[PDB]
C-alpha cells in the first residue's frame, strides 16, 4: 500500500517540554539496523515504523516546510543517542534540548520552519511540498496538521484527489468529529457526491519517538478499515488501541489521569457488586450512574474549586467504608487516605 | 427447574376483542397428544409449552381467583376446536366468543372471576392461591399481573421468598423499567441487601394461545439468564426474540406498525447509501439521524394531525426521487404513491 | 423589484454527476420564446424565470468569476438541446457532459473558473464583479455561495450595503441557521444596530435547470416576506414549497429518502389509529413518539450497521401484522417483504 | 347532551381560605331567576350554569358523600346572600365562614363529609353514589376528584362504562398529562383496545362560585371536542380560555403571577424590537430565548434566594435603560424602581 | 502593573448610532484635570481611567491602525465639549456626529481607518502596531477586537508571548466561552502546555466614554484575578459588576430589557411567596421554574409572534389577580394594564 504523510512536524515543542526522549525511535532503529531512525521524530518515526516493520511499500512525506527553512541538526551522532538511550536518555537529552531551543529562538514556526535530525529522503521516503501529489493513490493518508481553523482549508485542497475508501487519520491536534466533518458532508444535493473515506485516528498519545503506541478512533470508518489500521499499528507502534471516537480525548488528553482513576473505580465497584453482593451488573450500573451523574453535576453546579464547601470529603468516610469489599477494597483504602486528609 | 406462574389470566378480553383464536394452543396440543391444551389460554398455554416442550419439571400456577369464581366452560369439546383450527378457526371462534361474552356479562373481573376452558390441574400443574408458596424454589417466576399500581404491592408480598438468581419475567401489562424497579432498589443502607434477580420479559406480543412467539427484554438480567430463557422460549413458543428492554414497547405495543415501517426504511436507506453510493455506514447514520430527529421534532412541535399544514407530503416527491436506488427502491415507489395521494 | 444574484455558479459538478439535464430550462425557454434560456444553469435559470415569468423588473448577477476565466461553450445550439429535451434529454446530454468534463480538466474551480453555455448579459441581466454594487437597492438578494468558512466573510463585505427588510436567501451550500447567524447578531451593544433582513431560502432541491421547484425556509423572515417569495417562486419555478427551516435539510439533503419513507409511515399509521381505531390523534402521537424515539435511539446506541444484531427485523413481523389496517395497510405489505428478507 | 359530574366537592376549604364569595353563583341565580343557585358551590355552580345557561339537557351529580354525611346549611337565606353580593359580599361572607368553619371542626373530610348550602336535587339534578351509573350515556363527564394517588383507582371503576368520544375533564387537583395517562394507555396488546376519549380540562382557575371563567387544556382532545366545550363554557362560565395543556399549571397555579409578569415582558420586549428597531420577530425570539434560559438557569444553579449575591439587580440598570423604548417603555420604568430598590 | 490594550477602536459606529455622548470621559477629564480625556473614546477612555484613577503604572495601546490612516479630529476644543456636557451633551453632539459621519464616508473601516479625537501618546500611553511587543510583561491585557472569525487568529500571534497568570479580557464583540476557548485548549498532549491565564471580561455595557461601568465575567479566572480587576474597575469605571460569564450576554446585549423585567418579576414573586405566604424559597423556586420553563417553551414551540393565538394575554388576568400581594404588588398592576390591552 501507499502511505501519504501530510505534515513532517517540528521537534521544538518536544524539546521545549523538557520531558521527552527518543526511546521508541531508538528501539526501532536497533530492531531494523538503520541508525538514522533513532533521531527521527513525529510522523517520520511513525512512517519509519510502517515502512520498516509493517511492510508499507511506498511512503510519501508532504509538507510545505521542505521548500521553506527545513532545519536538520547534525550535532548528535545517531549511535551516541542510541547508546545513551540504552541506559539513560538523560545522559544526552538535556544537551539535545538546548541545541533545539537555541535553533528555535530565531527559527520561524511551521510551515516556515521545522527542526528535525534526520532527512526523510534517507529513509527511502519521497518528499513533496504539494499534498495533492502525495495523496494520489494513497491507501492510507496520515494527517499531522496544526491545531486551528486551517485544517479544513488545508484538507479541501486535496480532498478530490483522495482515492475512494482511503484510510484518513488525524492526531492530537483535532477531535475526530471535527476532523470527520471536513471530509463527510451532511448538506448537499444529487450533484455533490458523498465521500467514501474511512476516517479514523493514528493518535500516538505521546511524542511518537518516545512511546510505541497508537490510538485508533472507532465509529466513523468501516470495520475492515479499522482492522487494517489496527493490524498495521500493532506491527508499527507495538501497542495499538481500538476505541470509540468519543473516548480519544478522555484517554489521550490531559484528563487521562481522571479517566484512568474513574474507570478503575467503575470496574472495581462493579466487580464488588457482582462478585461479592451477587447483584446483577444492571444494579451495579444503576448505582454507578447515580454516583457519576451527581458528582459531575455538583462540580458543574458550584465549580470544581468549591466542591468541599458543599460536599465535605469526610461525609463519604462514614458511608463508603461499608462497601469496602471485593475488587473495591484494592482502591478504597487509598481513596480513604485522600478523603481523611481533605475532610473539613 | 421449577416454574412459578403468578396469574392464570382471563379469556373475557380475548373473546371481547373478536379477533383471536387458539391456533398455537391447538398446534401444541396436537404436537404433544394432549387435547386439553387446545383451549388453554394466556399463561396456562405458555406453562403447557414449557412443561411439555421445554422440559420444565415442575409447574405451579398461583392466582387468588382459584379460591374465587374460577369459571371453566365445558361447552366446546377440545377435539372440535382442534379440528376447526386445522382449516379455519372462524368455524368455531364466533360461537366461542358469544359464550364467553355471555359468561362475562355478570362475572366479576379478575381476581374475583376468570374465564378458562381447561382446569390447570389436568395439565399436571399445581394450583395455589398464595404467591409466596409458589415462588418458593422457583428458578423461573412468570408474572402475568394486572395493569395498574397493584404490581408493586402484589410483588412485595413474595419478594423475600424469591430464590437468589431467579429469572423473573413480566408481560404486556407493565414496562420493563417500571417492573425492574419493584425488585431492584436504588436507595437503601448496608442493612437492606440488594436483590440478585435476573429481571426480563416473557412477552407474547399477542394472546399466547393464538401465536407461538416470545419477546425477551435484555439489559437487566445476566447474559446466562437471557440465554437460559431464550433457549426455553425458543423450544416452548417456537419463535423467541431477544431484544433491548427499550424496544419491547416499540415492537409489542400498538406502535409496532410504525416501528416496522421506520426500521425497514432505515435498513433500506442505509443499504442504498453503503452499497450503491459506497459511503461509510457512519455517513448513512448521520443522514438517518437528521431525518428521524427532525421529522419526529416536527410531529411534536405542531402535532401529528397538523404536519401536512407545515410540511406538504408533496415536498418530498421532488427531492427523494433522486435517492430511489439500491435497497431504498424496494420501498420508495410505495412511499411515493402515499405522498402523491396526500400532497396539498 | 430588484433581484441581486450573488454567484453565477458552475456547471462542471452537474456534468460530472452524469445524471442531470436542462428539462426545466428548456421548458422555460419554450414558454417565453427565448432559446438562450435552454442552456442556462444554476442561478441564471432561476433569474431567467424570475425576470421572464415572475415579473422581476431588474436582475443583477454578481460574481468575481466574470473578471476571471468565465467560460461559455458555444458547441451546442440552443434549439438542438430544446428539441432533444422534448423527447429524450439523453440524446444530447452525454455529448454535453464530455465537453464540460474536458473543459473542466484544466479550468480552475470557482471563483477563478466557471462553465456556462449562455452569457447572462443576453438575458438582459447586469453583470458585476463587486457584490456591494449588486445588493444596492436589491429587494431580493439570492446567494449561491460556495460551501465553506468563506460565506460569512463573503457576506460581511456587502451586509452594510443591504437595504432594510430585504429578502436574503441561501441554497444547498449552507444550513438556514448557520446562514441566518451571519446577518443577525446576538451579541452587541446600543451602537451595533440589529439587522432587519428577511432571511429565508430559495433552495432548488436539485439543479435549477433540471427541475422547476423551490424550497422556502420558514421561521426567520416576516410572513409577508415568505408570502412574497412564495408567490414569486410559485410563478418562477412552478413548484414552490414553504417549510420550517429545520426541515430544509431533512427534505433537500441525501436523507430525503428516509424522511419521505418515515413521513409516509407516520401519516399512514396516524390515519389507521384515528380512522379505524377511532382513538384521538394525541394517542397516535404518543404511540408514534414511542416508535421514532426508540428506533432512532437504538441506531445511535449500537450503530446503523449493527441494528439487526440487536433487533431482528423478524421480531416486528409477529407484532405489526395486527396493526395492518386502515391507511397503514397501503405501506405494511411492502414493509413486511423487507423485514421477511432481512430476518435473522 | 348528558353531563355526568363526578364529585360534588366541599366548601370547608373555601370558607377556611377567608377570601372567597358567591359573586358568580349569585350573578347566575339572578340571571335565571333561581335563587337556590346563589349559594351553590364548586361543580354544582358549574352544573347549574351548564343546565340553565348552556342548554345541557341532563345533569347527574355522582359522589359517595350523598350516602355519607352530606351537610346542607340552611342558616343563610338565598336572597340575603344575593342582596349582600349586589353591593359588598363581605357584609355576609364573614358570617358564612364562621358557620362553615364550626361545622367543619367535627365533620369528616370528603367523601365522608361535605359542606353545601343547596341540595343538588332542587336544581333538577339527578344525584348518585355510584359513578358507573352516572357516566352511562354521558357526552361530557366533569371530574372534580381529590388530589392524590386515588384518581386512577377512582377512574378505573367507570372507565369501561364511558361512552366512545366522550369529553372527559379534570380541574385544579391533577395535571392534564397525569389525568390523560389514566384513560389512554401506551402499553398493551391487540386485545386491549385504546380508549377514544376527548380528554381536556374544565378548570375554574378559582372557586367556581366566585368567578365566571374556565380554562380548557388543548393537545389531547379532538378540535371538535375542544370547540364544543369551548362554546359550552363560554355560555356557562362567561369567560372561557383555550390553551395548551402545558400552560394550564403556569396560568392557573400560584405561579400565575410570574407567568403574567414574564408574558407581559416578552410581548412588550418583542414589540419594541419589531416595531421600533424593525428587526424580525425571529431576532426578538433569539434575544428573548437568551434572557429567559439564562436567568432561569441562574435561579436553578444558585437558588432563587441567592440570585442577588450572583447577579446584582443594579447590573441591569446600566444596560437595560438603552432598550427603554416602544412597548417595553410601558413596563421598564416600574421594573427599574424594583431593581433600584434591590441593588447591592 | 502593565496594561496592554489591544485595539484602539473607532468612533464612527458611535457617531452613526446618533445616541451617544462623552459624559463619562468628560467627568474623568474634569476629575483628573486633563482636558484631553474628554474626547477620548472606547479603550482610550478606559485606559485613561485605569492609569489616572486606578494607578496602573504602564499603559500600552496596540493597533495596526496606527501605521494605517489613524484619523484625529481637531475641530472640537476639549473644553467646549466638557462645558457642553456639564449641562446638555446635545448642544455639541449633533455637530460632532456630522463631522465623524463625513470623515467616515470615504475612510476605510478598521484596522485600515479609525476616527479618534485624542492622540493616545498625549495621555502618556505607548503606542504600537505589533501586539506581541505590547503583551510582553503585561499583567492585564485588554482586548477590543472586531466581531468575527479573526479573534482566534489575532490572538494566536501573541499568545506565547503572554505572561503566566495574566488577566486577559474581552468586550461586547465576543462571548466569554468563545473567547476563553482561544486561550485554553482541551485537546493536546504532554508537549502542549495548558495556558495559565485568568480569562475574564472588561465589558462596558455601553460606549466607555458615555457611561462609567464595567461587567466582569466570573467562572474562568482565579478569584484573586476577579478581585484584582473588580477593584481596578470599581476605581477606573466607578460602577463595576461581577457576574457569571453566562449572564454577560443576557445583561449586556439587546435582551437586557427582558432580563431586567424577568429578574424583577422573579425577585418580586419570590418575596411575595416567602414573606406573605411564608412558604419556603424552595416552593417559590419550584413555582418560578414552572412559569419560566413553560412560557419560554411556548415561545419556542409556536414563535414569539404567535403566542397570543395560543395563550390569550387575558387568560392571566383571571388567575394572577389572586397572587397580587407582597413584593409582586409593586409589579402586577402595571403588568395587568399590559395584559388588559392585549387580551383577545
Amino acid at each position: 500500500m501507499k502511505l501519504a504523510i501530510l505534515g513532517a512536524g517540528c521537534y521544538r515543542t518536544h524539546a521545549a517540554s523538557g520531558i521527552t526522549n527518543f526511546s521508541r525511535a531508538c528501539e526501532v532503529a536497533e530492531m531494523v539496523g538503520k541508525p538514522e531512525i533513532a533521531m527521527t521524530h513525529s510522523t517520520i518515526t511513525m512512517g519509519a515504523e510502517l515502512k520498516e516493520l509493517a511492510g508499507v511499500d511506498e511512503v510519501v512525506v508532504a509538507d510545505p516546510v521542505f521548500d521553506n527553512q527545513f532545519t536538520v541538526i547534525d550535532d548528535f551522532a545517531y549511535e551516541d543517542v542510541i547508546e545513551a538511550h540504552k541506559e539513560d536518555p538523560e545522559k544526552i537529552m538535556p544537551q539535545i534540548r538546548e541545541k533545539v531551543n537555541e535553533v528555535a529562538k530565531e527559527l520561524p514556526k511551521p510551515p516556515e520552519g521545522a527542526i528535525h535530525f534526520t532527512h526523510p529522503e534517507d529513509l527511502g521516503f519521497e518528499i513533496t511540498t504539494d499534498d495533492r501529489e502525495a495523496v494520489a493513490d494513497a491507501d492510507f493518508i496520515m494527517t499531522w496538521f496544526p491545531k486551528g481553523d486551517m485544517q479544513p482549508d488545508i484538507i479541501n485542497k486535496f480532498i478530490d484527489d483522495i482515492k475512494p475508501g482511503a484510510i484518513v487519520t488525524h492526531a492530537c491536534t483535532i477531535p475526530t468529529t471535527k476532523f470527520y466533518k471536513i471530509f463527510e458532508q451532511k448538506h448537499g444535493d444529487l450533484v455533490t457526491k458523498p465521500e467514501t473515506l474511512n476516517v479514523t485516528s493514528y493518535h500516538p498519545g505521546a511524542v511518537p519517538e518516545m512511546k510505541g503506541q497508537v490510538y485508533i478512533a472507532e465509529g466513523y470508518a468501516s470495520e475492515d478499515a479499522i482492522e487494517t489500521l489496527f493490524e498495521l499499528g500493532q506491527k508499527a507502534r507495538g501497542n495499538a488501541y481500538r476505541l470509540p471516537a468519543e473516548l480519544l480525548g478522555p484517554v489521550c488528553d490531559m484528563c487521562s489521569a481522571l479517566t484512568a482513576i474513574t474507570y478503575a473505580g467503575i470496574l472495581s465497584y462493579r466487580d464488588s457488586v457482582t462478585q461479592v453482593l451477587g447483584a446483577p451488573a444492571s444494579f451495579a450500573q444503576m448505582m454507578a450512574k447515580e454516583s457519576l451523574e451527581q458528582i459531575t453535576a455538583l462540580m458543574e453546579k458550584v465549580g470544581i474549586d468549591k466542591m468541599e464547601e458543599n460536599l465535605d470529603p469526610g461525609a463519604l468516610l462514614g458511608t463508603a467504608d461499608s462497601m469496602n469489599f471485593g475488587a473495591s477494597a484494592e482502591i478504597l483504602p487509598t481513596v480513604f487516605e485522600i478523603l481523611e486528609k481533605r475532610k473539613k
